[PDB]
């Protein structure tokens, strides 16, 4: 069914609340005994969002491997996705450990690092250059190399140095700065600007680790933004772009970090994207 009659009907008969329900009661619960160990209780930023054993980040260390990180592997679409919390005060040198090891080329942030009155995530990249960040706990360097601030979202250039070997790689950092404290935004033109602006960078690309994603809890605006790309990419594959199921693609993904998607509106918000989207994928 064309999502864009399949959204009419939802809207037409007020059933957001209830579709959403069903993708709750549907979703895959697997085991996350790694993430409720005594010893990671400071590595969690909330108590009911956690890893799958099967699908968790391991970090490259003897001592304590675990971060709060899931990799989304989307077989048909050939994109895969590191959802992730936004860092804690402890956990940002591991944050950096991750990146490094898993080769990424960008990070998405989808939060401001303080909304609502709270702090939602540390200040973990470098705000001046002449102020570089050293990790000591995982022998790294962050320097600020370049930073580009437009009206929905700033670009920012980070060089990470590895003080092991003293290999340097180019970080990309994408952040998303006009998401509201509260709902959703009113129109999806911000939130698809910023998707093609990632895309057009290389950060999503078969060369490069899997993208860094993350909000606060790394489920809800994370997987709104990682929906909307592996559906679009579908559209474009397959010969017959109405078979493109949302909710299905949706429940894929559970498979591999759960709650992704918090809210019925958000929900709504990711076929508003995925419906607007398309008008550009179909040849405009
Ligand atoms: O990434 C880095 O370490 C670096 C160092 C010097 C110059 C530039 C640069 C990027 C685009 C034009 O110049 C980048």
């Amino acid at each position: 069914m064309e999502m864009e009659k399949e959204f009419e009907q939802i809207d037409k008969s007020g059933s957001w609340a209830a579709i959403y329900q069903d993708i709750r009661h549907e979703a895959s619960d697997f085991p996350s005994r790694v993430a409720k160990l005594p010893k990671n209780k400071n590595r969690n930023r909330y108590r009911d969002v956690s890893p799958f054993d099967h699908s968790r980040i391991k970090l490259h260390q003897e001592d304590n491997d675990y971060i709060n990180a899931s990799l989304i592997k989307m077989e048909e679409a050939q994109r895969s996705y590191i959802l992730t919390q936004g860092p804690l005060p402890n956990t940002v040198g591991h944050f950096w450990e991750m990146v490094w090891e898993q080769k990424s080329r960008g990070v998405v942030m989808l939060n401001r690092v303080m909304e609502k009155g709270s702090l939602k995530c540390a200040q973990y990249w470098p705000q001046k250059e002449e102020k570089e960040m050293i990790f000591e706990d995982t022998n790294l360097k962050l320097t600020l190399i370049s930073e580009d601030i437009k009206s929905y979202y700033t670009v920012r250039q980070l060089e990470l140095e590895n003080l092991t070997t003293q290999e340097t790689r180019e970080i990309l950092h994408f952040h998303y700065t006009t998401w509201p404290d509260f709902g959703v935004p009113e129109s999806p033109a911000s939130f698809l600007n910023f998707l093609f602006k990632v895309r057009e960078s290389g950060s999503l690309s078969p060369e490069h680790g899997p993208v860094v994603v993350h909000c606060s809890a790394g489920i809800g605006r994370s997987g709104t933004f990682c929906l909307a790309d592996t559906c679009l990419l579908l559209m474009d594959k397959r010969k017959d772009p109405s078979s493109v199921d949302i909710k299905k693609v949706l429940l894929e993904m559970r498979k591999f970090r759960m709650g992704l998607i918090q809210t019925a509106d958000q929900l709504r918000f990711s076929y508003l994207a995925v419906i607007e989207g398309a008008k550009f994928i179909m040849g405009d």
